[PDB]
Formats: structure tokens, sequence, C-alpha cells
């Protein structure tokens, strides 16, 4: 009932052979116990140790008792008698005996007892598992119960395929026990057959009695003798049927080498055309089962496809993430959108697709993954994020990607990690690639596809371009902003740059620029322009850059500018101004001349001094200056009415006039880090100034008056 | 244990012959074994080798001992006696194994022991499905998993089908058997009832024994001989019981060619019709169990029908989708009228025509769907949408389409998945045509059928075409509004817009024009024209644009317009303009001619002042400037009484003047991304202004008067 799939038509036909030679041991047993007794009658005329057969006929007399002729019958039955016709049922019920040992060898040896009900529990498992059978249809929708039982059945066969094929002890135990079957059979055959002659009906009894009978030879007769010849005569007959079975056996296990199965027809029928092939001790119990049923390894076949796997982790992860886990999940990032971030997944989930108010998706390292159709689900899908993850896409996904998605990220780091349906996504309008994407006579060649992107209006390329793409240069008409980041790597344009008139931002940031070229004062629709990581050093090209009309902010910090050109004044368009983490020495006053400006920044900078123009750009609401060499603060600079915050902090500034409560619109100071020794009473006067705002040492924030540290205390909390 | 049902009725006669034969077998040898003897008297006088025949009677005299004649007695049971009357009982013994081993061989030949368990297996399970039980009953809502396991069955009764049909094994092997069977019979009947002659109770046996005995001839007799020859007369008696039913077997198999079955029944008491003719290796078994009963194999049929399977599907798939259920997923479309979707749905629900009341009606992504005659049902039904759903259909659905139907939703990915039927519908007004459909050698061939709509009003095109085409010319003649989506492609229309006298709107979207065709200045009764998203710089056109007296509305926003030409004045009749997203820097003082402007877009632009002629358009309510560079708010904009809207955010406004509370009609308005420090009193006397109605910042609308916050949250709670 359990192992009965492991024994094929030879098997259970020895199984009935041995029964009926047991049958026919028995009955030659009992047959021989209940009588077989000799009938001997005395030779008159003796020649030879037989006799020679030498008014109407009459008897014979003997004179002999008959306790006699029963004393003859024993003694001749005993002594005269052929081995075979004594012993025939005890030999041939050792031999069935012997043959039903060798049968069940391996299973009754543990070593191999073992593998085989490990092999039948796990055949059974995926046998009568309803994951095969849509496995097989398919050539989706699971149940969580039916997905951890598969688990446990891919892992179960996984581990037992490992443990089983170093084995290599099945087989030889197996042609140990074919050959010793043949060799018997070989053995009995020839001297069954050679001495089955010797039992015969006339037995002549030569025993050597004259002192109890006086008569010195005896003809006997065996009844039974007939009998038991044809009884041996069958037995032969069934032990030739058994060799030429055990024979057919040895012949099938050494003519196809069943060391190996190819299993190339099974994968190849099912569309699981990666299914390795068997080695050995593994492919010799799937023989079996071949021999058995070939339909129980087509259903095995499944669970060693390396892609069923797949298809099961996929539905478990389905499955296992709920609606209320991706709810939990959900973030909000700087741009107020809800946020479902998946990381480390071999696949995307599909219930994430069910929670519509999704609006922008990150991807980061899943696998082999293809998009599905129920993507459209998803109306307020916006952003997609893509980082390392070459995904395929369908061509329902694909239209709904084209028609809803507005912005895409990319992280990658090789060519075929590019998606290419991403240039058909003509809704696309913010485009962010990051990645090398440079090639030796191959580069911008498989780029060409940045024309097909009509809306792209937000563009970053982060590949350390040596070379400027002409594709991008045709491309940027109208695009609006393009932030390239090159790690360093210095950006040749030659002469490329000016071609984008509709260009409304540029940003350039670790191009290593080291010299403003002259085409970007061609981009008179500049608004926000910045060199950061560029280790700039002059900036005295802002007289060129009086062709931008609307040029309204200016950023170069984090660059070597030894000091600030006296023409920067004369562009009173600029209102946002970026110049902390310089080498300034001095500031001139003809920065000073926008009084338009509103951000401005000069922390870690050599500066000295402030000098008393400061004061004069009213709209100021920002002045960081932390980490200077300032050591007095100017009464001046408290001029500006609007400054909302300031930074001060780790600077040498020695204190803090009393005017700085005279400003009404003060939110926030950063002081931390000065040689300061008290702060000043007025400060404490501030309407919007709280303890937030109000970040100093701890001793500093010590030295207020009580009134003003329980003031601020009350207006932070309340 | 009901594996009997495999086997007719004949094969249980045929086992239970063979029990009697077993026990009347085992009754003649036990009887052998203890009692066989034969009695043997020797003949005085010899004639021809038998007996002669030839002071009261006396006894004969032979003087021979017992052992002597235990001695002939022995010998003519050896020699003498028939071979066949002491090895009856062994022969039947023999025949009778052999029997049973046909019998058995099928039922235990594993190779043909896997189908045979495999296909009971399968009819039990079958057996015991309710979905049987259904079936038969439809000449109704059950659990779910009810249908799963269905479905299960239905798939692993289709793989089983496809598997066992192509081994033929158990036929060939039934018939062998059959076969050995009666040649089996015919060999033993001839030789038993050849042989059943000689079984005599007086047997003349001359043995040749003078030296032991000394007489030449016996009369022996046989005791047992009258009831072993009435037992062999009984066996004889079975073996042709047994033989004629084996013929009868054989002409059952061998009349009707069980290689194939009919399968004719279903189709008429059940008109099940879909079902194919069972071949060799499974029509075989059906056979069997319609010797058993049919109506195992009646109730089994319904699974190879895949009507049968298509039916119950859709059943269950409406259990799946209840009505509650389908009225709560039921929403009201942007038009408010009643909409439904399906997606991702295997079929269309038949629930979803219980609600009579739906109008627009989603289908996206369901495979193979055939529009049923259940439509007609649905009379209000306005608008169906097809989603990238290739849709069959029948006469009664078309025809309830073709005069029962408002607009037509057509979404497709491939040219062969549009429906081609849709061109027979008449009553239809707007069909909607999504995706890139042109090619070579066939160009504009799948929309030839166009033509056919006779009343067909307002056409809206998402194909990607890279030229009009000439179908589209021929059904303009009746039009009324036309939407173009080329994609950002640049279209050719080459004078091919004159056609359409009747046309009232025209809409180009993303058509990548860059100049204006001249064709649409010859449409005089145009009444909306959109260049949306074309590249246009100039549109100093408008002169020839003043031949179109009645365009109320102009569209040319999302492109690069530079400035707007003072010839817009001449068209006073414009009453909504929109030119946001473009390139405008300053509003031309002709323009305000206009005073039929209501609404105005301008919002993201390069406007910086407001011209002193606004005030004079005292028509305009909707109005929007924001992100502009508008540093204050001018005077003359508060005359303009009736302006309902205002959208000036992301400004660089300083300063609000007072008079805003002059425009009572003013609702909407926003004051983000604008440096705004204080407000006006006036600004909460506005009737029409709710707290809802003002974006403001917290702090900045905590700078209203806490009477008039006070007011402005009681008009937005109420």
């Amino acid at each position: 009932p359990a192992y009965r799939i492991l024994k094929p038509w030879w098997d259970v036909f020895t199984d009935y052979i041995s029964i009926v030679m047991l049958m026919i041991a028995v009955f030659g047993g009992t047959l021989q116990v209940t009588q077989d007794k000799m009938i001997c009658l005395p030779c008159k005329w003796v020649t030879k140790d037989s006799c020679n057969d030498s008014t109407g006929p009459t008897g014979i007399k003997y004179d002999l008792d008959r306790h006699q002729y029963n004393y003859v019958d024993a003694v001749c039955y005993e002594n005269r008698l052929h081995w075979f016709a004594k012993y025939f049922p005890y030999l041939v019920l050792l031999h069935t005996l012997i043959f039903l040992a060798c049968s069940n060898f391996w299973f009754k040896f543990p070593r191999t007892s073992s593998k085989l009900e490990h092999f039948v529990s796990i055949l059974l498992k995926c046998f009568d598992s309803p994951w095969t059978t849509r496995a097989l249809s398919e050539t989706g929708v699971l149940d969580k119960k039916e997905g951890e039982q598969a688990k446990a059945l891919f892992e179960k066969v996984k581990k037992f395929r490992t443990h089983v094929e170093e084995g290599d002890i099945v087989y030889r135990l197996y042609m140990r026990q074919t050959i010793i079957k043949v060799i018997k059979f070989a053995l009995i055959i020839c001297y069954t057959v050679y001495y089955v002659h010797n039992i015969k009906f006339d037995v002549d009894c030569t025993v050597d009695i004259e002192s109890l009978t006086g008569y010195r030879t005896y003809r006997c007769a065996h009844p039974l003798a007939t009998l038991f010849k044809i009884l041996a005569s069958f037995y032969i007959s069934l032990v030739i049927f058994y060799g030429l079975i055990c024979m057919y056996t040895l012949w099938w296990m050494l003519r196809r080498s069943l060391k190996k199965y190819s299993f190339e027809s099974i994968r190849e029928e099912s569309s699981y055309s990666d299914i390795p092939d068997v080695k050995n001790d593994f492919a010799f119990m799937l023989h079996l089962i071949d021999q058995y049923d070939p339909l129980y390894s087509k259903r095995f076949a499944v669970f060693l496809s390396e892609v069923s796997e797949n298809k099961l982790r996929q539905l478990n992860l389905n499955n296992e993430w709920t609606l209320d886990k991706l709810r939990q999940r959900l973030t909000k990032n700087a741009q107020d959108k809800l946020e479902l971030h998946l990381f480390m997944l071999s696949g995307i989930p599909d219930t994430v697709f069910d929670l519509v108010e999704l609006e922008v998706l990150k991807l980061e390292l899943i696998p082999d993954v293809t998009i599905p159709p129920s993507i459209a689900q998803l109306t307020g899908l916006k952003e997609l994020w893509l980082y390392h993850t070459a995904a395929k896409i369908e061509a329902p996904a694909l239209a709904f990607l084209r028609e809803n998605l507005r912005a895409l990220h990319i992280k990658f780091t090789d060519i075929k990690e590019i998606p290419l349906w991403i240039y058909s996504l003509k809704t696309l309008e913010e485009l962010h690639l990051t990645g090398n994407l440079s090639a030796e006579n191959n580069r911008y060649i498989v780029i060409d596809g940045l024309r097909e992107l009509k809306r792209l209006k937000v563009l970053r390329l982060k590949s350390n371009l040596s070379k400027l793409p002409q594709v991008v240069t045709d491309v940027g008409v109208h695009l609006q902003k393009l932030s390239i980041n090159n790690e360093g790597t210095k950006l040749i344009v030659l002469n490329s740059l000016k071609k984008m008139v509709n260009l409304t931002e540029l940003e350039l940031i670790r191009c290593d620029l080291e010299r403003i070229p002259h085409s970007i004062f061609s981009l008179h629709n500049l608004q926000e322009i910045d060199l950061k990581d560029n280790n700039l050093k002059t900036i005295e090209e802002i007289i060129s850059f009086q062709h931008l009309h609307r040029l309204t902010c200016l950023k170069l910090w984090y660059n070597h500018i030894a000091y600030i050109p006296i023409q920067i004044g004369n562009l009173t368009n600029l209102e946002r101004l970026y110049l902390n983490r310089n080498k300034i020495e001095k500031i001139p006053t003809q920065l000073f001349y926008c009084r338009k400006l509103r951000y401005l920044d000069l922390s870690h900078n050599n500066l000295t001094f402030l000098p008393a123009d400061i004061g004069l750009l009213q709209n100021l609401q920002n002045l960081a200056v932390t980490a200077n060499r300032i050591e007095a603060l100017p009464p001046e600079l408290f001029q500006c009415r609007k400054l909302r915050a300031l930074h001060l902090g780790n600077n040498v500034l020695q204190s803090l006039p009393s005017r700085v409560g005279e400003l009404t619109n003060l939110t926030q100071i950063e002081l931390r880090g000065n040689r300061l020794e008290c702060l000043p009473v007025e400060l404490g006067e501030c309407p919007l100034l709280k303890r937030s705002g109000l970040v100093v040492e701890e001793d500093l924030f010590s030295t207020l008056p009580p009134e003003v540290k329980e003031r601020l205390w009350r207006a932070d909390k309340e």
C-alpha cells in the first residue's frame, strides 16, 4: 500500500511466483509427512543386486511377517532413497525463502529503506498537491494554506534531491540482488535438472540386513515418486520463469544506463525548459516510477523547473502582503504624496495595486519582474522609481503608463538595466537618470529615443558625461530644467548648450568646469544657476551674465571664489544668492546694491568683518555666516527689519548688541559656538522668537533673565 | 473498497465459477491424497492379458502376502492407471489458478493498474461533486470553494483525458487476456472431454512382475473412480459455462470497436453537443462502466463538455459578484451618469444586466467575451467602453447596440482586437478610438468602415496619425466636434479641413503643428479651436481668424507663444481665452477691445504687470495669472465687479490693496507663494468669499481680524 509504486511488473510477478513456490513446498512437506512409505519385495534370485525376473500361476512364498516388511521398508526409505526425494519440500522451501529475502533485502535494509520511504512520501505529496495541477495547466489566485504547503513541498523536494543524488547505494544494491537471483536461478536449474532423474517409482534397495530377514536385495516401490517428480518439474518451470524475469530485469538495468535520466521530453512538452537532468541514485528511482507510471514523474517534474519556484514565491508574497500592511507602509515624502517603498523583494506584490491612493511608487532591486496589467487600477499613480531594476511591461500596462505616468526615477549601473519602453511614455515630464551610460563609439546611440519624450520638462542626467550628447542638446529646445551630475567628471559641450533656448533652469553640479563657458549667457530664460562642486575660482563673467533678463537667483556655494566681483551688484534682477562655504576674503559693497536680495549665506568663509551696506538689504530674511572669523556685530546690520532668520553660530562674535530686539520678524537664530558672554535683555522682546528658534549654548541660554526664560518656554510650549 | 465497479457482471460470474472450480479441486485433491488406493486381485486364468472369468463354494487361495498385495496395488496405480484419473484434481487446480491469474492480470499489472486506479478515482470524485447535481437540475448560490473544486475537477479531467488517450494499453491487454482465457478453455474442454472416458471402476492391470508375485495380470478396482467421474463431469459443465461466458465477452468486445465511444445520449437528453468522441484507452473503461451502469458515465460526460464548463464558470462568477456588491461598485462618472467598470475579470457577469438604469459601461481587460442578447434588457444604456477588450457579438446584441447606444469607447493596442461590427451602428453619436493604427500597404483600411455612420457627430481620435485620413474627410461632412491627439508627433493636413463644413468644434491636442494651417480659417461655423501643446510661437494669423466670426473660445496654451499680436483685438467675439504655460510676457492694449471675454488664463507666464485697460473687461469672471512676476495688484482691476475667480498664486506680490473688498462677486483666491506681509479689512466684507475659498498661510490667516476670522469660519461651516 505504501511501497507498491516501487514494485514493477517483474517484482509482483516474482512475489506471486514465490507464493506459488511456498504453496508447493508446504504441499510437498505435508504430503511427505502424512505418508511417504515404501513397499519393498525381496529378490529371490539376486544378480547384480537386482532380480532378473526369472498348473495355473501361484503366489510366491516369502515367509516374512508384516513387521519384517515394515522394517525393510523403513530401512530402505532411510538408506537407499535418494536425498532429493526425501528433502525436496525442504529444499524448495529454502530456495523460495532465500528468494523472498533477496526480494525484500532493500525494503528491510534501513540505509535504503529510509530513502525509499522518504521518496514514496515526497512523490505522494507532489502527486496529491493541487499546485502541480495548475502548474501543468498553465503550460493567478492561490490560497495561503496552499501556498505554504507548496513552499514546504518545494523545500522538501530540494533537500531530498540534494541528500539522495550523492548516495548511489540503491542502484548497486538492486544490481547485487539481480545478480544473486540470476546466479542462484542458474545453479538451481542445473542441479535440479540433473538430479530430478534420481527420483523414480522403481528403486532397487540393497541395505545388507540378512540377520533379521534373510534376504540380500529388495525391490522397493515409491508410490509418491511420480507426484514428487511432477512437483519437481513444476518447480523447475517456475524457477525458469523466475530466472527469465530476473534476466529481463538485468537486461533492463544494463541497456539504458539507469545512472542518468535525460528528462528532456517532460521539460520540453511542459514549457519548463530549464529542468536539470537527474543524476545517479535519483534517476534510478524515477526509472522505477516510469516503469510503474510515467504520470507520477510528470507531476514531480514541475518541482524541479527553476521557474515554478519563482511563481510560487510571487504568489506567496501576493498572499502574505495584506492591504493593511501596505497602508501602514505608506509614507508622505517631501512633496506631500503617498509613498509606498518596496525594497529587497523578488517581485512586485499584487496587493499594492489595490490602494488607488498611491501617488509615488519606488522599486529597488526587483529582479525579473514584469509590470502586471493591473497597474491600470492605480489611477492616482504619478511617480515610478526604479533602482537597478530591469523590469518588463505589458501592452495594457504600457498604454496606462503612457497615458498616466508623469515622473520616472531611474538608478542603474548597466545598459540592460534601462527599460526600452520608457521612451514611449509620452506623458512623462520628470526624468531622473542615475548611472553610467558612456561607451566607446557606442555612447549616446541607444539614447536616441529622447526625441519621443515630447512632454519632458524636468531632466537629470548622472552618467559621468565626459562628452555631452547631441540628442540631449536637440531635445532641450522644449526642456525647462537640466541638472547634470558627473561625479567630478569634466564636462565637454563642444558649443552645444546655446540651442536649448526654452531651458528655464540650468544646474551644473560636480561637472568640474573650472571656468564658466560662454554658452550660459545665451540662456536668457535662466533664473537659478549653480556651479556647486565645480571648483570655480573667478566669477567675473557676471559682466556677461547681464544678458539674463529674468535671472532672479545665483548659487555659487562650495567653490574656490576668492572675492566678490564688483559687477555682481549691477544685476538688479538677482534676488536669491548662495555664497557660503567659499574662500571669499572680503565683501565689497557692490553686491549690496541689489536691494531686492532675500537669500544670502556667508557661512564657513574666511570673512573677518561685515561691511556697512549689509543693512541696506531690507528684503533679506536669511543671514547665514556660521563659522566665520566675524568678531564684531555691526549695529547697521540690524536695519534689516524683515530678517526672519539669521545664523551666527560657530563664529568668534564677542557679543550681541541690544539692537537685536528691534526686529519683530525674527523667528530663528543659530548662535552655538560663539565667544558670547551673555545674551542681551532686548533679545527677549521678539514676539515671534521662541525656544525653537532660539538655539544657543547651555550656559548662554542660562545667562538670560528668568522672566525671559519663562516667557520663551511658555511661548514655545503653548 | 469499491473497486468492483470496473468488474462487469460476467467478470463476477467467472470469478464465482472459478471459486467453485477451486473448491472442487481442493476437495478432489484432499480426497486423492487421503484415500486413492486401488484394490487388485490376480487373475488365475489369463486370456489376452485379461481375466478369463471362469462341498459348497470356497475361496481362492493366491498365497500372496499383504505386502505383495500392496506392491501390486502401488505398481498398478503407477503404471496401469490413466494419468488423468490420478492427476485430475491437480490439473483442475492448475487451470483454476491460470484462470484467476488471467482475470487479475490487468488488475495487478502496474502499467495498466495505474490507469485503472486513476480512472476509478476520477470517476468517484466526479460522482460526489455537487456540480453534477446542479447540472442535472438545470435540465442557486453555493460556496466559492465548491466552484474552485469544480474548476479543479474539470482541469484534472481534461489533463487525464489528454494523458490516457495516447497509451492504449488496457484494451489490448484485456483483449489478450480474454483470448488466452478462450483458448485455454478450448484446450481444456477438448482434452478433458476426450480423457474423461477412462475413469473406470475396474481397470485391467498387467504390470509384468513375475519374480516378485508370480502372476501375469491383475483385475484391479478403483473404489474412488465413480466420485472422480462425477466430479470430472461437474468440472466439465463448469468449464463449459466459463467458456460460454468468455465467448460472450469476446463477442461483446469484438463487435462494437471499443476503441471509440459514441456519446450520443448526452447531446440528446441534455443537448450538450460539444462533447467529442472518446478514442482508445478511455472509451474501453467508459464501456466497462456502462456495463456496470450508465449513470456514472452520464454524470461524468458533462466534464468533457466545454459548454457546461463555461456556463457554470459564469454561474460561479455571478456568485462571486453578488447584486449587492455589484451595486456597491456602481458609481457615477464625470458626466454625472451611472457608470460601471469591470477590471481584470475573466468574463462579464450576468448580474450586470439586473440594473437597467446604467448608461456608461466600462469593459477593460475582459478576455474573449461575447456580447450576449441580455444587453437588450438595458434599454437605458447609452455608453459602452472597451479598453483593450476584444469582443465578439451576436445578432440580437448587435441589433440592440445599433439602435440603443449614444457613445462608444474603443481603446486598443493591436489592430486585430478592435470590433469590426461597430460600423453597422447608426444611433451612435460619439466614437472614441484610442491606439496607434497606421501601417504601410494597409494604411487606414481598418477604419474604412467609418463612412457607414450617417449620424456620427463627435469624433475623438487617439491614433498618432502622420497624415489625416481621407475617410475622416469623407465622414466629416456631418460631424460636429473633432478631437485629434497626435501624442506630440507633427501632423500633416495639406488642406484637408475645409471639407468639414458642418463641423462646429475643432480640437487639436499635441499635434506639434508649429504653425496654424490655413484650412482652419475656412470653417466659418467653427466655435472652439484648441492648439494644445503644438509648439506654436506666433499666432499672428488671427487676421485670417477674423473670417471666423463665431469663435467664442480660442485655446492657444501649452505652447511657446512669445507675444500676443495686436490683431487679437480684432476678434472681439472671444469670450474664453487660454494663454497659460506660454512665453507671453505682456498683454497688448488692443486685446481689451474684446469686451466679451469671460474666461482668461495667463498663469505660469512671464507677465510682470497688468495693463490699465483690464478694467474695461466687465464680462470677465475667471482670471488666472498664477506663477507670474506680478509685483503689485493694479488698482483698475478692482472695477471688474463680477470677477468670480482670481488666481494670483506663486507670484511676487508684495502688498495687497484694500480695494479687494469691492469685489462682492469674488469667490476663489489664493495667496500661497506671494510675500504678503499684511491684509486689509475689506477682504472680509465680500459675501461670496469663504474660508475654503481663501487659500492663505495659517499665520497670515490669523493676521486677519478676529471678527473677520470668525465670519470666514462661519461662512465655511455653513
